[PDB]
């Protein structure tokens, strides 16, 4: 069978603690579905469940994407679940919802993934009491997503280690980050992000508030990048600018097979052709795009040379180097727009984040062959190629 | 294609702050990853991806089901990833599992559930500071897992609806839980649980104790329930008897093709042949598997007379009821070895946990056609049909 | 014996959240005891006791008052000890310092109060454990500083019930604010507090700011305080305008004998003639400088006319008009230079603020017979009358 | 004037999460005010004012001394306030309550002390927001009553100091142990406490319960309190048992002048000669009663052979043997029915302890000239010396 991405949205990539600060994630997710079905006339009557990637839930209450769905208008008849596989969970859940049409048991499906981690509050079981002595309130931001629960340190430590096992400098990290900073400045003051962004109506108290720009894009310059401190660990390279910040926000995309397009009168933005998922040793987390990507190629018997545009995700810029330099496509056709350095990384949502930005860039361009993949914590990736209709 | 389930196992269904009070999830979804490759002598270097739902992973790090795969044994070349939908997440990883195989993309799926409400922290939001006034600690279990984000009440409050709509008397209701323990009570004596549980080490600083027995079982009397008072709401039919416990426990099934487990001889314990999800009204999410078997069973070409087995997980005495009413299938069949209002109610493994005691009835007295089915918070159904080879 | 009050000095009263939001009680206590020392030529290793009143200790570590004592330089001979009077207790330890010396077992005492009710923090009792549902965060500010414990309600309902009893319009406690807000700006900008303010260098990562002013002084005006909404009652009278607020801040005077001050050519602020403190109805504290004052004035045989100058704490709009109305003392020697509605309302160290305030003005404009008095918590009330050398 | 003690009650000092495990302070302390008022034939509306030391209040509400007063039945004209010099409260609280009537501003006091160290609750500063990060959850206990604010180390660790610098072997500090729980068991065998303990009855929802015998007295042996490990230091000499525990209770006393228990025809159980408090090294805080009980001696005139009975707090073994040592006196004559090794530490609390077990058995025995004193963490000592009538 063949399934299609009949259209595709997100919310602008919120700043830790910024515009979506108090925003739940299944609010934000109800945005991204209620528009992928406006932007392909399906209505919400029609959707077969609702797939929603999400790592940090914990006090949003019953299943957040059953949440979602409701509030975006889903009816009760369809389902929803959630799906955690770290940062390549909002590419994974379009793989999961292709396969849900696949096997026949789905006509259409919403997926794509939604992360508030500004709304990660502190936790501590508490139920076995304790008698005497302090304990600890822990973040579940940070353990349940940042820190490998293997070796007990940071995602960026283990970028440092692919620093090291690569042989980047800091002048080589920083000059990758500015890059991204200088292609999202470039892409955000262009428009070239109002097709992908639905506008988020942030509910205050004090009026209303629209969200439709991407509020992490900053301008980097080189010599700004040298004078910042290294963030995880005293003697290190990757500080606060060359890696991927904390943010919300929510993307999806419509699935359905290609018949029903074409019945619909409906115009894809791509066509789903491989999909692959490998795993890697956790200390070297950062290279997992690198087996993930040649697996979705194998799959769909593409040259790297075949590839149009790639959207990698730039974890870290440690990260992102090796699989540049290991993979050698051009980096005139990576991240064309920027990257999760100067965009953002909202863990749960970054995986159709920039499979937004990718399906969007195959069309603006002419671009036929496209190829997205991220790097999961504890050692994994997940890479998907799209190819144009 | 044609997908099997070569092997299963579960650990026995602790009580809430009982002998898995301090056990993390994912160790014991570790003993039961490890169990289904020695029952199907597959080795650990052989499972392509894990799939285990869990409701409540607050404060145990990065993917437990990365961390239970790992602990058991899988190597650094797989995948592992979490899913959420509540109650039937068990069961949904089969299925989830099952289509690994089905499009081409595993060959070796070793999928499950795991859930340790007993470890499920307090939580609450402190980012945005309290700048006066008292705050509540959110406990994880009871708002992540036992209240509808709906409506706001308990899990129990639903079933005196579903009480209201069906005419379930207070007496009806009791029966129908003595009838569950009283054949979990002949099934325990007879040994019938011992094949499919798995026995579980919990390593303690005063020595070691093994947990292979599900400790959730004692013998209710008609009198005894009768004095219960009302748990939920002050003028109620739901009491604490009648409705599923607090649990932990953990369960799982290798999947593979049915070519490939000829191949390496193993005798399967049945066939998947088809599987359904469908969503009801919240106000009556304990309905939830009427809809879902029908579908299922016609996916399937079998009629609801041509099952010779049936597990209707027992969220509640009242919801159990009218999902047996409705269906019109013989009672003798359903839960013949009892149900979760006598075992326990493990959210991450209830749908894996039925499974395995039907996969294991079904092969002990030559059952030929099984189904398995799961009320979903939120209004939601899950059930799968199982063939025996 | 007669005892002198040789020296007194206080720390500017700060915000809620504001210039001492991270400034421990004793650091801001032990600015004020090296004042009371370098004002008075008494060196620390003179002090015989200290004594401090805090009413929100905790957290901060044992015994504040020997941390604020041992910071200032008074050696580790000396004893120091906290006492908890609520709004009485920065002038209770004066009186009781007063008492240490006048039965021969001390020489010289230090003698004030420390309060920093922005750094309360938040409390919860979990030794026994919670075993199941969510609990409370219990604000120690509110819950052992604001809120009566025999009736459940705030402080400002106290207020309510006073301004109920005595009818006092919402038109009379905000001119009652507005006077007291137009007292202490215009002695702000006269440089009347510069005298009683020590200033305080708070030491932040970001440099150090010296602060030595009274934030909380503000222009107010009588439409903007017509259009605040009640904040104890839905339909009331005390808002946060006419209310005093949440501050910080220290205050402590030098005490010692007459004779002694004589022989160390001292000349004091002023004599301790008498002091009291009688209590009233829990319903209603806000009257209690009323029989306070009055067993004060008849202990140093004095009329209500004879007294040059008073300083009556102002709780509540209607706290402080009752006081008024019913002692009948003429309001124009009552807060010359304002009081705790436009300056603050450091709970333990608002007895000895007002005492300051007292002092100072007494010194610069030749009065003989003065009065400081607050209204405590739980239906008390402190008052000490002060005579001119 | 002469001051002396009309009458004195205490609570049996229960075990940390005992029979007080859920009783407040202040209820404990309502009792012993209602036991000192009938022994006396005083009413209630007879008391000026209540003192009551307390050192971990948080949670409790405004001001626990008023709450126990006005419990207890003490009207609301009078006044009450709650005190801290941690460890010497009980027995301060009882000088101060002395002063009260020296200076003639009071006539009838009831001071003491009340400690409910279980009711402790955890604290965390949250005003300010938790950014990113885990935070710790500090033990109120700990915290505030239990660790030196200068060292940070606990008080057992300045028993070290006092063991190491006095020549105490281990051995010698487990005999003194030893011989606290024999004089404990002996007293209690026989009834010496009966006369000052007034029962409690703990009101529970299973029934009321009856608590007039101190939980913590046991019987210990040399050889089951040689094999215990330091609980301070990995290689150190303080054990459980030679340390005093975590405890609650209250107690007080009824003071007056000795003219007014004459007009009463009231026979006092002692007359307040004099007291004293001294501070010394926080380093070593456990040698606090040496020059606190010398200076007490020296303004009552008395020599150390004077005293025909002492009650010297044992805070820990260390310190009490070489506060024996140093002063010299008889220990025969010093804690004849036990010590808080063996009966409990309440740290508001114990100075009233101690001094009832003074009162009563100086009245049983026919002793005339007493002293009770106690050490003080941060590095004072409080003693007092009572003479009978
Ligand atoms: C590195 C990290 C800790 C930054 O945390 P942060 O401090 O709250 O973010 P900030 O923007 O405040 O960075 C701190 C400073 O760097 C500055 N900064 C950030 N980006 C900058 C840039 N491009 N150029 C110059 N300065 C920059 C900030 O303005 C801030 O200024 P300050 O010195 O006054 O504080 C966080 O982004 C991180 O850990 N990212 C990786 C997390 C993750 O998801 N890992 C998994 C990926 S798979
Ligand atoms: C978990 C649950 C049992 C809570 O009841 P509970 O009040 O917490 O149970 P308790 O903590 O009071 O302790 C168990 C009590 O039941 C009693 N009990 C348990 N099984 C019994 C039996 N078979 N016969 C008689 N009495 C029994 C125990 O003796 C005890 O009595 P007690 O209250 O006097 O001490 C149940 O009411 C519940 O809330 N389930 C929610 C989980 C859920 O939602 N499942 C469906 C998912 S859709
Ligand atoms: C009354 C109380 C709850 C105020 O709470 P608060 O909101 O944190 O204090 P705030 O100053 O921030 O009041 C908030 C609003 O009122 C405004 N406001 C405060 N004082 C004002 C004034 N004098 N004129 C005009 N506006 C004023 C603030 O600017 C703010 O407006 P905004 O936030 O809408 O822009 C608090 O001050 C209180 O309870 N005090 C009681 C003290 C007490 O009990 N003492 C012991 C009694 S013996
Ligand atoms: C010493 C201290 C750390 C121990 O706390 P604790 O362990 O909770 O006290 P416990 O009652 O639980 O004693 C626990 C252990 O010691 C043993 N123990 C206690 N008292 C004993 C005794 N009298 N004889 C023999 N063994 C004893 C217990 O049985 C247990 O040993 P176990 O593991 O074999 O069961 C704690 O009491 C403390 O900090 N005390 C200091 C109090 C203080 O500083 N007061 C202020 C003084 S200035
Ligand atoms: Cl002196
Ligand atoms: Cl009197």
């Amino acid at each position: 069978p063949s399934i299609v991405i009949a259209s595709a949205a997100r919310t602008a990539v919120g700043s830790f603690n910024g515009a979506f600060a108090n925003t739940p994630a299944h609010e934000l997710g109800a945005t991204v579905i209620s528009a992928v079905l406006e932007r392909a006339g399906v209505a919400a009557g029609e959707v077969n469940e609702v797939i929603l990637g999400q790592v940090l839930p914990a006090g949003e209450g019953q299943n957040p994407a059953r949440q979602a769905a409701m509030k975006a208008g889903v009816p009760q008849e369809a389902t929803a679940w959630g799906m955690n596989q770290l940062c390549g969970s909002g590419l994974r859940a379009v793989a999961l919802g292709m396969q849900q049409i696949a096997t026949g048991d789905a006509s259409i499906i919403v997926a794509g993934g939604m992360e508030s981690m500004s709304m990660a509050p502190h936790c501590a079981h508490l139920r076995g009491g304790v008698k005497m002595g302090d304990f600890k309130m822990i973040d579940t931001m940070i353990k349940d997503g940042l820190t490998d629960a293997f070796y007990g340190y940071h995602m960026g430590t283990t970028a440092e280690n692919v620093a090291k096992q690569w042989q980047l400098s800091r002048d080589e990290q920083d000059a990758f980050a500015v890059a991204s900073y200088n292609k999202a400045e470039a892409a955000q003051k262009d428009g070239r992000f109002k097709d992908e962004i639905v506008p988020f109506i942030v509910k205050g108290r004090k009026g209303d508030i629209t969200v439709d720009a991407d509020e992490e894009i900053r301008g980097a310059t080189l010599d700004s990048m040298a004078k910042l401190r290294p963030a995880f660990d005293k003697e290190g390279t990757v500080t606060a600018g060359n890696a991927s910040g904390l943010n919300d926000g929510a993307a999806a995309a419509l699935l359905m097979s290609e018949a029903e397009a074409s019945r619909r009168g409906i115009q894809p933005l791509g066509r789903i052709v491989s999909w692959a998922t490998v795993g890697v040793d956790p200390k070297v987390m950062g290279t997992g795009p690198i087996p993930a990507s040649r697996k979705a190629l194998e799959r769909a018997g593409w040259k790297i040379g075949d590839l149009d545009l790639v959207e990698a995700n730039e974890a870290f810029a440690a990260q992102a180097c090796a699989v540049n330099k290991d993979l050698g496509w051009d980096p005139s056709i990576v991240n064309v727009n920027g990257g999760a350095i100067a965009i953002g990384h909202p863990i749960g949502a970054s995986g159709a984040r920039i499979l937004n930005t990718l399906l969007f860039e195959m069309k603006r361009r002419g671009a036929r062959k496209g190829l997205a993949t991220l790097c999961i914590g504890g050692g994994m990736g997940v890479a998907m190629c799209i190819e144009s209709l």
